[PDB]
């Protein structure tokens, strides 16, 4: 059966001097000059995708999942990562399956992952961003797969910037708005029909938990 996911919201630096003051020139070159292009199957508008924060965001997600895999001992663990342009900050919603990391040790593991990112990406610089590495709480919150079509998939540009997944049902949806639209409607249709079945059900122990 499909597992539960932890959510880690990571704020992404989108302004060099204000968020990463004194960061090395090689970081500066990397972020300033790296080009992005949408895949052939994408229907998104590249003109709305901020590439420099995207460049950092890609490495953050990349390095997080590497460290998550090590720490969880789950090499092909399921994830859905979505890069957003929020009201105040660019941020990533990192959904990763709970497998291998019991809730009790999640926080300690995340701190280990947090220091790795600081060391590997920001060269020791603590980024000047408020609460930039936070796990969603209620204790540690566990969402099921439904969080993706409910809250992440319906996002459009420019709020939606980019997305990564190893989850096979969301591959084409990552950078295709039409596919996202289809999956949201499909999920909501299933939810609606599930609601209807509940009302119409005449079987014993129909006691709402
Ligand atoms: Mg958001």
């Amino acid at each position: 059966h499909m597992p539960g996911f932890y959510e880690i919201v990571i704020k992404v630096p989108s302004d060099l001097d204000g968020h990463l003051p004194g960061i090395s020139d090689s970081f500066v070159n990397w972020v300033a000059e790296k080009e992005w292009e949408l895949p052939p199957d994408s229907d998104m508008d590249l003109n709305l995708i901020e590439q420099a924060p995207l460049t950092v965001a890609e490495k953050l997600q990349r390095d997080f999942l590497t460290e998550w895999r090590r720490v969880s001992k789950a090499p092909e663990a399921l994830f859905f990562v979505q890069f957003e342009k929020g009201e105040s900050y660019f941020h990533m919603h990192v959904l990763v399956e709970t497998t291998g990391v019991k809730s009790m040790v999640l926080g300690r593991f995340l701190s280990q992952i947090r220091e790795k990112l600081i060391q590997r990406i920001y060269r020791g610089i603590e980024p000047t961003l408020p609460n930039w590495f936070a796990v969603t709480k209620t204790g540690n919150k566990v969402v099921d797969e439904s969080y993706i079509p409910n809250y992440l998939l319906p996002k459009t540009q420019p709020e939606l910037q980019w997305a990564w997944t190893n989850m096979e049902q969301y591959l084409s949806a990552c950078l295709n708005l039409t596919e996202r639209k289809r999956l949201v409607a499909q999920h909501l249709t299933h939810v609606s029909q599930t609601q209807e079945q509940n009302k119409e059900n005449q079987n014993p122990n129909s006691d709402a938990p």
